[PDB]
């Protein structure tokens, strides 16, 4: 390890971090599957916000990777590490569509908390950091399909 | 310690005399109140909307509360130049609004596009006659600047009463 | 009235004429249609309404922007052959592959529903007119041929996407 | 639901008394600078010869900005209540001046008929727009003055393309 | 309504949404508050210096909004409603608004720097709070919003030194 | 010269030379006024200095350029209308509308006193030739006029904003 | 669907849609696996050229996915349908990371190429002309690797 | 070395691969021809029209240099090697450059545009033969190029064209 | 007055006024000719018109801006060196290198021709100020001369081009 | 001399001076040693060659940009908390966390691991700060200390590729 | 019916003479074809270059193309100005070049730096004689031209023989 | 491998009779340049008062430009053969003119001292770009003058920042 850290704590951060990349990794092929699928009279908003969502998502799985590489780990079993059940085959209703969204991010969001505390309990900051970081987007991205989901028009 | 009290005003450095540039001010701090209330609003319901449509109206209430922002700042400019003092206060920003804001709470989207829309037209009103007032008064610009604002905000009307149209590709 | 629209010229590029006129009459006569959908778009942009209205008014603009673009196309491509564009009201009218929506406000189903079927008669047109041009040996129209269609085609998909029975 | 004939609200505050006039007003001037986008267009498509490049990119440049003519005065038609015009039929009856017909034009040729077009389109346009001002609607008497500044601006440019001066001896 | 609650999409229990939400209203007044001084002053500032202070308030009232924004998002996503009207905002606000009328340019940078100071004290605390219930992401916005006001205080300061090109 | 100046010809717009000939006479002095104006501010641009020389600098260089793209539109409006533009230097020296600034570099707050004088006396005949433009029924002229009567007010707030006797310092 | 073509096309085409979309996303993947592991002198050139060819291979996913569901069919077992062989775990060789991701993108190249045939012969232009553009890149791609294995320094 | 090919990444045979080198050297040939020729007629273009010619030379030239780079890099990835010196490209250009000297600006366009007419058969004939031989991706780059070559010469064609404001 | 013209003052460069007195007298009278070509460059952009309007349009346009920018170095630069810039119309209209257009709107070819001659006057001074500058040690000033050289010698390079009797036209 | 390198004055955000001054010597530390590996990276980015010259070219010369931010804003917040950063050569180098590198042409692969030393002895004081920070209440200083610190573990980990044994 | 032959010049439109705008106008000649000798050169190792800094070559040799067509077109333009003729068929172009092209096929990445160094090298006099040449002959704007094409030429060739330093990561 | 006494081989075609001189002359030039990096960059840092904000930007915006000075003289230096003087040591050594002692001074006083040692790099600056055209060396000599050019312009500035005039009256 190039920075100072104990084997001890790399490795275990490492753990968490290909977890929340398997899931990351799954969220955004199923947002992207999403983008491609949606139809219906709200699609558009829809067409974009999954878009939108992905291109997001994937963001975060890079740096996981850049710096999962970086402690000294090999990123990802897909399946396997994966923290939430990814979607069925089958276009779904759109509503099902961000109902599946909203409940995968929300699983991601706990596990992201999970290994953040791990991390500040070692004293790895910047891992710590980075947590909280992805953290407040994905609350946000949750907040937004939430408001897809709510009985108004 | 204040050197230009609210009702207190100076001189202004463009050769108008004050029996106008007093008169163009205070219709100037209604509508300064007015559209401070109403960008509230707006951004209010930017955070606010939830429901089917709940991203078109998120989007346009940010740009529309740009839009009126964008408002605030040249009349507030302007008024400062002509020799004027913007109102800033919550009591008088309540005060001198034209039209009774918004009570506390989240309404339904139709109900908020409902009171934005006659926000706007309530106050296309007072703009449409501090116009006419500024051109009888031989004040050029200051008519000017509120018919281009009139213009664009005509056009945000426009699309307000859009929004609330009896028509859409579902069943209802 | 240097040329007319039927006196047709040589090109500089070294096509044989039979091929010219062929592939510039229905050069113009998808242009003509390409025109009538651009105005019938722009003008369903201007008349939306309702709850989805902002999806539309969107939609509606950035589709009469493109097909904007395929007119200019087909239109430069069409004189460099040595055809002549059409232009006048009469003859745009005649020569537009569907028939446009009358004038006056349609419910944006409707209006979603014509723009739809209009783009459909000109896919005809344009899988004819492609199959046509590489007949003739012109491989750089039927190139330009296939781009339109393509992204007409995603237009189409698009369309197919705002009239789904969902939520 | 709304043909070209019946007019509906308007939510900004003015009497159809006005918003009739004033739409019927827009329709003409709406069909006017179709037909004058539909001319620079093919002006733009079909101009050749020794200053060929010059008119080429003039036209589709005046082309785009008669475009924006359109859009900005349509959608404020729309919103008054009215309907704007778009078939070929109202657009060839309710235009203001006589169109160009079919085939490749001398260079001088269209650009004198796009001068005579501006020409005319300002007339409607100016006499409209006062017509705007009388019925107390402000905004469009403004959008008026816009586009006509921009229109004269065209028509002075059009008008010095046609000069009798060159570096081509006399 | 106002003084209400619903649910939340992320995981947290009302008891830290519930109290980590008043404070963000608290602090969305105050900055809603700043926002419409820093208004005024780039809007009447005058004087030896008044294009510096022109662009300093424009610049701050722009930042300022920012918080506002984010704060308010943040706060309708945890399931609170973001204060709006005149009535609370005047009530909620932490520090006292200038009152109407124009000020010298001194005086308005010393409001301005005090009102930063409170709404600080009022960020510190309510991001303390944050913390203790265990609310991350509200704690690192608290954080960044306290970076950039300390940073804002800092430059008030500094306009307000007594040293200058001239021998005043 | 083809046109000689005080000739002017047929327009191609429709007006009678009865209002153009007015409106161009009108343009040439706002148009003479504006490029003194300019070349002020271009100065003022050059040799300013002092404890506020920064916000001057810029200022000056931002309000010359803006001077300037009113001088491009009456310009190119005025030739558009039949008359021409006056370019020499006695020409734009007789009908400057104020006083241009002795030569020799002055204190910065005299050089922005004699800028907002310019700047009021612009407004003066900008305002003469608004409402004529306005009687005569040439539109456009006249809003072209009203913006830039909105602009250079803009600038006289700003100048009189830099003339007001208040700082951090005292005084 | 709603472009006028047979049944009997649209599934064909659907078909192969879906073979070189779980190609094209097994290979984004792996991209993005060698932009997140490469070490070594020239490491920062493969850095950039892993980054520059997963962003290039994803866009193909993203068109062939939205063209996929245009035509009326459902886009992806991702597994299954691969034509190539996905990387075992663990980081390799730099070289053996190259010279992976050249022989993938020759077989999708392949597949492409039999499905671009499958599509001009019953009509369908557009989706020909589509495996045509990718396929000029991807032959592209394949050049760049190569040339990052040749014999010379 | 010249007149030699290696092997293929993207498993096209070599009856294919020397057959479309070959052409995609002479095209690349003839194309770096008409660039320096473009770019001599942007250099010495003057008189009435000279400003028109001069961005439309300019333009050209940049879009001639666009087709000789695409050609030369898959001409390279498809195993065969570029041409770079005097001698193979004078030999293996299709049409006869201009000589050396100042024209007048209309046989300058004539000029160019006869050159665009013989690369344009030379760039048919290839792509014929690349879909003959199964090479796809050459066929669809020709094809590109052939549009475009269609339109320079179709610009060209509008400049040499007997009509004007002036009544020549 | 704090500062009145032909009063120069220390620079803060370590320059003696020897020098600098002779580099700015070169610089006043170099800057008065641009600014006179300035003017005529904008003035020809308004008034042109003919066949080939639309090329002399926007060429015009471009020299008078290049021109325009030629000014401001050599103002900044001269204010820097203790002088002070010529503003005045007398001055500039004193000061001027060549002579400037007679006024009305003259055959684009003839304003082509008086642009060219404008330029090459400013050429010859330019480089016989550039001779001076060099001979008594001053290279900053002579080096933004060179490419004020560079570039005005292309622009007249683009006049002459436009004057020659070549056209797809007969001539 | 109006303040000195060692008189402390009050900060405008609401800090007691005991955890001003300590905050702020750590800064001033670190910064020293930040503008030493600034100038580290800026003459490796001047004399690196070789093979790989091209790769250690743009690397260097953005390194050197990033460390310049990171000396900006540490420069900032010290003056703003109350104390006054260091330029003086002499206090520069005393106060510089590592040894800088001596004058003169090292290889490559030196120059590479006397920057990822400098850079890991700089990481040490960057996380002792920052606890120490957090521990006297600090938290806009302890945020910023965090960023500075994750994006320098980076830069060790891009230095860790450069120095791998592959190909 | 060429108007201007090769060896046969004009007037130029600045002012000066034809005692040095024809001795720096076929001072230009050589340096515009060799110069043209290089950029296609540098094209063909930007298209062929492979191996381990296959990458680096490849941009590098992009950038350096490009930055040699930049130095061709102003000596060309300027060329024309003053009243010259620029070269532009493969005869004179390889006739006037000053340094040996690289004769057809592909070389190691190594030979290839090496041919391109020393081309610039050979180039590098030449543009320093004619730099003084254009000095002597009282031309400021042609010698300072030549200076500034030098400066970033002269910076070009320290890239390439960075590029041939024995040193790098490698064992080697 | 190469130390700060001995020079390498230029591949320009120069000889080490005029590389020595010209690549001393640079350092020089360039510990000059640092030391002025240093000192705006602080003054960016401490600068306080009334005319705070203007101090503040223009500070920064020199330091930049003088680090650009020194990005452009290291690489040129390089490219001869020599080597760039880095540690605090030689910088301290071979600086042009006394670098400002460590503390918050007034805004006067450091405008003043940025003043100062601008005038006396440009001293340094004009004189070895004169040495740089004795030895034959072009473009050094061409690159100088235009750094030469650019600090004469920051002298101008910070002069004008230091005059003895005013809004606030005398
Ligand atoms: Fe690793
Ligand atoms: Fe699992
Ligand atoms: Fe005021
Ligand atoms: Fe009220
Ligand atoms: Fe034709
Ligand atoms: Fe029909
Ligand atoms: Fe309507
Ligand atoms: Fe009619
Ligand atoms: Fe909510
Ligand atoms: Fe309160
Ligand atoms: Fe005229
Ligand atoms: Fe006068
Ligand atoms: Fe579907
Ligand atoms: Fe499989
Ligand atoms: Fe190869
Ligand atoms: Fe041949
Ligand atoms: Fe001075
Ligand atoms: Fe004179
Ligand atoms: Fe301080
Ligand atoms: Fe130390
Ligand atoms: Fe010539
Ligand atoms: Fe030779
Ligand atoms: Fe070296
Ligand atoms: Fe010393
Ligand atoms: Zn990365
Ligand atoms: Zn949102
Ligand atoms: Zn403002
Ligand atoms: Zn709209
Ligand atoms: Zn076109
Ligand atoms: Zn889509
Ligand atoms: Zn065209
Ligand atoms: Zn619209
Ligand atoms: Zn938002
Ligand atoms: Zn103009
Ligand atoms: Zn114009
Ligand atoms: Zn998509
Ligand atoms: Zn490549
Ligand atoms: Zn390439
Ligand atoms: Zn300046
Ligand atoms: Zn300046
Ligand atoms: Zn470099
Ligand atoms: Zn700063
Ligand atoms: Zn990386
Ligand atoms: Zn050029
Ligand atoms: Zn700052
Ligand atoms: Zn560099």
């Amino acid at each position: 390890n190039p920075i100072g850290l104990e084997m001890n704590v790399t490795t275990a951060v490492c753990e968490g971090f290909n977890i929340v990349l398997a899931s990351f990794q799954a969220l955004y092929l199923q947002y992207q599957k999403h983008h491609f699928v949606v139809e219906g009279s709200e699609f558009y908003q829809l067409h974009e916000f999954f878009s939108e969502s992905y291109d997001e998502v994937q963001g975060h799985v890079h740096e996981i990777g850049e710096r999962l590489n970086g402690l000294g780990g090999v990123p990802v079993k897909l399946a396997e590490l994966c923290c939430f059940t990814p979607e069925p085959d089958g276009v779904f209703s759109c509503r099902a569509m961000v109902e599946h969204d909203l409940s995968a991010e929300q699983e991601i969001i706990k596990v992201i908390r999970r290994q953040a505390g791990q991390a500040e309990s070692l004293g790895d900051r910047a891992t710590r950091h980075l947590y909280e970081k992805i953290l407040l987007e994905s609350e946000d991205r949750a907040f937004h399909l939430s408001h897809f989901l709510a009985h108004d028009s």
